[PDB]
């Protein structure tokens, strides 16, 4: 599923998003357009490593997710790998929030340091209604 922005706020809002861990609504608006482009089927193989990015979040199976492929991997969100790629976005928001909790925070994204840190993010979330 590509989710439209303001369909996509709204929904964050009302899975608890809005400062978790305090990070913004906005922030997480940012990162979803930049790391998917809002679609929860994107997949991206990281043929330098072995590892693969999945969903809405570009979630690592290194780390958060289980694929059984990528060598030295831990189960963080104790979660298929495939349970990112769905339409509804519960697992892959629970599993987020785990990535969160750890030291780096909203950081663990390179993406978010290049695309959104220290900017006006405020676009992302303007007349959606949260
Ligand atoms: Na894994």
């Amino acid at each position: 599923k590509v989710f439209e922005r303001c369909e996509l706020a709204r929904t964050l809002k009302r899975l608890g998003m809005d400062g978790y861990r305090g990070i913004s609504l906005a922030n997480w608006m940012c990162l979803a357009k930049w790391e998917s482009g809002y679609n929860t089927r994107a997949v991206n193989y990281n043929a330098g490593d072995r590892s693969t990015d999945y969903g809405i979040f570009q979630i690592n199976s290194r780390y958060w997710c289980n694929d059984g492929k990528t060598p030295g991997a831990v189960n963080a969100c104790h979660l298929s790998c495939s349970a990112l790629l769905q339409d509804n976005i519960a697992d892959a928001v629970a599993c987020a929030k785990r990535v969160v909790r750890d030291p780096q925070g909203i950081r663990a994204w390179v993406a978010w340091r290049n695309r959104c840190q220290n900017r006006d993010v405020r676009q992302y979330v303007q007349g959606c209604g949260v």
